[PDB]
């Protein structure tokens, strides 16, 4: 049972991996509790599944939230740029807040398909703190390590290469040449240079959730060098807060049938998918009737030229580069058409075979070649395109001037301005242990709604109106829209006037902790003020 | 039969109020979470420490599985009869705890600097 689970951590090139039973939330907030304490700050993507804040709030963690590069054209987020990441963890070091940190907590594949490179951002991280640790929400990427290609972007895969490079004599030489490159530069600089890690002091952490059949059991791999002496009491307690029974045989009885199906036929599919979605992408890209409308964006587009840098050529870029595009998560744009995704999901295609569409922004819908996914699937989705490009021809064709200015203005209206994407505006200072950082109590904000007398609820319009009238604008509640199901407001965050025009021209179909007909939850004045003062006269008293 | 380990009050260091008997079981569990305030103490001595008046106070959570209740909690005074009751009961299902290292417990020098913050703490907030 144990050896068996020792064969699911080679499957996955892990050193231990732990199932979690209870859904991937679950082994999420496992982890978070298992590594953060009160306190120990954690960097963390806006994006990252909702389980994740609630983890931080359960256990007291300080986050600071690093955002996404916006993409307008296609109202979408992509990524956390590594420029981003290092700005961050040297703004901590001006105000010395840095020892605090714990976790950087990056996603390893966002919902829209960008791929992260976990070893150069562990790489260039362990520069500035050689003692953070790494949670990888691998929930959206847990397929790609059959793929030979997608194999070295892994969490595990890359921590393993990371652990083995620092302890090789030519790294070291490497790292000291380094060092005596940049002797004499500015600390502060070193947002805009090459970072390596320090052979001796750096230790790699890595935590890694993958969903069991998305490849709801989930599953938690571990590669710690320090698992067993800071971590492994913590880990089982986490373990036994969040499910039945710290890691016992039982938990284990259930992995061998698993371990069985991925490492004998499992990776199959998933190399036959990704052939599946390159054909298709392919057959989009090269065909001449429906390229002339439908354009399947890739890298060139959600990936500004900023962050970039044969065969050979493919390798390296996706071994190398920063940002890649999974093929697996397609990203159809349909703004020549002139229709809105929606409208798109619900006329012409929605599902009708193994592929499933996930979101369904203002003009593209993101459709997600899963494991069901055979030649069939190809086949039909090429002629529904193929039909809906044939109808629309004959239209334009038969389309007046009249009917072709609808049509020019239809596209213009969902291709040329959008609105701005709302980014993580602040924390309230009441909200915020020291002024100079921008990490926030997201804990004495989420309890601190509770009280009825300090909330109150507030409509749009009057929302606009207070900010026009210099009113802070401060949540007590997670707001959720779920088009990808992450958080917009969490707990203290300030509501800024993109946060209030983007709530206001919402039809998605669930939202949490908003109430349309309502208002919306907001600390009244008092309250803002009265905890501001408290905070206020704590910091006061450590100087009496 | 030896009696039954009646709870014993929280360890003066994590009582918000030296007055009443309810302790913080959150801060004692994250306290224990550092490996230079924990210390294991094997059960054969934990009598006699306690007789030289040391103050034992456990750091994880002790739940004999059969019973499925917890001895012990964080921030708790280990008592003489639990140390019995632990050291008769040898069930191989006993979460937070173990027979072969010893009894998690904080190091008198956390201890010592624990009930020192918390008496600052509650002088100046009373002031």
């Amino acid at each position: 049972i144990k050896t068996a689970m020792d064969k699911a951590a080679v499957t996955w090139n892990a050193n231990q991996t732990y199932f979690v039973t209870n859904g991937t939330s679950t082994a999420n907030k496992i982890v978070v509790q298992a590594l953060t304490r009160p306190g120990d700050i954690v960097l963390i993507d806006r994006n990252c599944h909702k389980s994740h804040h609630y983890g931080l709030v359960l256990a007291g963690a300080y986050p600071m939230y690093l955002d996404a590069y916006p993409l307008p054209q296609y109202a979408i987020y992509g990524a956390v740029p590594l420029r981003t990441i290092k700005q961050a963890l040297l703004d901590l070091e001006a105000a010395g807040q840095l020892h605090r940190v714990r976790m950087l907590l990056l996603t390893n594949c966002t919902f829209d398909g960008v791929v992260y490179n976990p070893r150069r951002v562990m790489e260039e991280v362990l520069a500035i703190k050689p003692d953070i640790c790494f949670l990888w929400d691998e929930a959206w990427y847990a397929f790609a390590t059959a793929v030979p290609w997608a194999r070295q972007r892994t969490a595990m895969i890359a921590a393993e290469r990371l652990e083995q490079m620092l302890s090789t004599a030519e790294y070291a030489e490497e790292y000291r040449n380094w060092c005596a490159s940049m002797d004499g530069v500015d600390r502060s600089e070193w947002v805009d240079h090459r970072l390596l890690p320090d052979p001796n002091r750096a230790r790699v952490r890595v935590y890694a959730t993958h969903s069991t059949h998305k490849s709801q059991a989930s599953m938690i791999h571990v590669r710690d060098q320090d698992f067993k002496a800071l971590t492994r009491d913590a880990f089982g307690e986490a373990f036994l807060t969040h499910t039945s029974t710290s890691p016992n045989q039982q938990l284990l009885a259930s992995l061998d049938l698993a371990r069985r199906q991925v490492d004998i036929e499992g990776f199959e599919l998933v190399r036959h998918v990704y052939n599946m979605a390159l054909v298709f992408r392919h057959r989009v890209r090269k065909d001449r009737l429906i390229s002339k409308w439908f354009r399947i964006l890739d890298e060139s587009d959600l990936v500004p030229d900023a962050f970039r840098s044969a065969l050979a050529d493919w390798n390296e870029a996706w071994r190398s580069d920063q940002f890649v595009l999974d093929p697996t998560r397609l990203t159809l744009f349909i703004g020549a058409t002139g229709m809105n995704g929606y409208d798109f999901r619900e006329k012409i295609l929605m599902e009708r075979f193994g592929i499933q569409i996930n979101k369904t922004s203002i003009n593209s819908v993101l459709l997600i070649f899963t494991i069901g996914v055979t030649w069939s699937s190809v086949h039909y989705l090429l002629d529904v395109l193929r039909r809906v490009a044939i109808d629309l021809d004959r239209s334009q064709k038969a389309a007046s001037g009249a009917d072709l200015a609808l049509h020019r203005r239809h596209v213009e209206e969902i291709t040329q301005d959008l609105p701005h994407l709302p980014d993580f505006s602040e924390f309230d200072l009441a909200f915020r242990p020291d002024d100079a950082s921008s990490f926030g109590d997201m804990r004495s904000a989420f309890y601190a709604g509770y009280e009825e007398a300090d909330r109150e609820y507030v409509q749009i319009g009057l929302a606009g109106r207070r900010l026009a009238e210099g009113k802070t604008l401060v949540s007590t509640t997670f707001v959720v829209p779920y088009p990808p199901g992450f958080p917009v407001l969490v707990p203290g965050q300030l509501v800024s006037k993109e946060i209030i025009y983007f709530l206001a021209q919402l039809d998605v179909k669930e939202i949490h902790g908003y109430n349309p007909d309502l208002g919306l939850s907001v600390f009244t004045q008092a309250a803002l003020a009265r905890m501001e003062a408290a905070r206020n006269a704590v910091a006061t008293v450590g100087a009496a």
